């Protein structure tokens, strides 16, 4: 067991829980741009390729913080101990996405070992999960890279206890001296509120911010 | 009573009115940026601070246009004569929020020390409404003060004739020579359209613009 | 018969067809800035007025792409031949916007004649729909130019089915020595990827730099 099952008896944010789970189902999306400056002179000055740096970048924030993790799993609220990234794969033929994922590592350079053997493997099948089933421990990537978006959101008919972040890249650009990149940041309120967004975010700013290895 | 039954029977948005709030039930967000170089000046020769000076000038704004004080009571479509703010409060212990409100009112000193009281009496009352049941008369006022936002939505499941406006802050920034503060505004299509958002926006820049007293 | 059936069981995108139809109904929404730079000048050196022309440059790629004109018809799946606008009139006197549409067409001077008598006949005209029923070959379009957003979005409580995209478009503004239009794209994701909308804003953007006649 790869999960801890969350003492919500006892639990801080127990009213609150509750409220934005089943009072007032909630969930919101904002869009901020990352200045990923020093995360391109990284780049340069290495072999690494950007979908698999900013999808590593961001399971490994996800992997930081507990309620970006979160789930029901028997109707009990757990919290995972690590999460798997399903990203997305444009098939240039058939104008359809592909949702992939990987395992997670500590080790990017194993990380991008797991990444391109992925890729390999189903590069060309354009099933909708090519994989099969989707690891119930995953966070959403996804990117758009041929437009910039000041703003993205999902709108989604139901979304009942679906507790893992939805996260989406719009294609950077330069502003000014920066290079900005817009992210959208899609979560439901029952686990995280604006504060735990601004968190990540600001956490994901930084490790741009720092060396890869 | 502190509202006037509104004369639907003779309005001229009455098909306006029923076709959005049950043929296509709809509202929309929208972030624009609020230039508050005037405002961080006019804080700067005062002892104002600034989460108590925005929602006293969103309320003050919200009061002076009917259609932002609108809503159903006894099935009946009502205007309040006036309505009091309901702002968050983060509680950096258990990194949940609080709603709070407090009376409006036109002086802002008195503002000032309705908002001051209420926060003493509640700082340390984690529970999600410290204060009981919210008023009905209400706007919901939210900031985010620690990252910047392009774009910011709610998303709720269920919105049925729920006609309070809900406004969200984020975290200003240096846009060149101007200091911005990017404002989430999401309505209810049924009482407000796209006209009536920029007039409240227009508005409230007009006021961060002027002085305070 | 202005449109053609669509041959589903033959479809490539037709596991995606279904999931987002079914499985996870989903549409989202992108707002863009547009540079209307050299545009400003086309009409500048012509009597072309701009919500007139942006409608006619939205309408001509939106007919440049299938997956922007599909549609349910009989339970089938067909694509239009063709679409009309739908775009939005602003009425000062009561505060409220009517719908109206008329043809489209390749020759810009004939829709300008369509769009100038549509505009006479129905201008005082605030019912919501002037016209009567709306032509199902359409597409809405509207204006918000009061005011400028980095982000607009709607919340509509059920959208089964209804594939035709939204529109919207806000206030220009001089972003440094570029004029750039926010403009607000909202579809269903069971006919339109994030490649599909990022493919409509580059051709409008190529359209918006190319001469007009
Ligand atoms: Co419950
Ligand atoms: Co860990
Ligand atoms: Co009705
Ligand atoms: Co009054
Ligand atoms: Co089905
Ligand atoms: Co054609």
């Amino acid at each position: 067991m790869n999960y801890t099952k969350f003492d919500v008896k006892n639990w801080v944010r127990r009213e609150h829980f509750e409220f934005y789970r089943h009072r007032l189902p909630c969930g919101f999306s904002l869009t901020s741009k990352i200045d990923i400056t020093t995360l391109k002179k990284s780049l340069d000055d290495s072999a690494y390729k950007f979908y698999p740096v900013m999808i590593y970048l961001i399971a490994q924030a996800v992997n930081q913080f507990d309620e970006l993790r979160m789930a029901i799993k028997d109707d009990e609220l757990i919290v995972w101990d690590s999460v798997d990234p399903q990203f997305t794969v444009f098939h240039q033929e058939t104008e359809t996405f592909s949702a992939l994922s990987c395992p997670y590592s500590s080790d990017i350079d194993q990380f991008m070992v797991n990444y391109l053997s992925v890729m390999e493997r189903y590069k060309s099948d354009t099933k909708l999960f090519p994989q099969g089933v989707t690891p119930e421990n995953h966070l959403n990537i996804s990117a758009l890279p041929w437009v910039n978006f000041d703003s993205f959101n999902l709108n989604v008919a139901n979304f009942t206890d679906y507790f893992a972040p939805i996260i989406t890249m719009a294609k950077y650009q330069q502003e000014g001296d920066r290079l900005l990149l817009p992210l959208s940041v899609q979560v439901h309120h029952a686990v995280c509120n604006g504060f735990h967004v601004a968190r990540f975010i600001n956490r994901l700013q930084e490790l741009c911010n720092s060396k890869l290895k």
